[PDB]
């Protein structure tokens, strides 16, 4: 449950979003929700 999400293009997520609590994971998906959800 610990994790946050941000939007932009730092992980090549042009059009979608990414999740990383320190920029170490850089895991992105199409559903911003999948960012919070699946990112865990």
């Amino acid at each position: 449950d610990d994790g946050l999400c941000y939007e932009g293009t730092n992980c090549g997520k042009v059009g979608k979003y990414c999740c990383s609590p320190i920029g170490k994971y850089c895991v992105c998906y199409d559903s911003k929700a999948i960012c919070n959800k699946n990112c865990t």
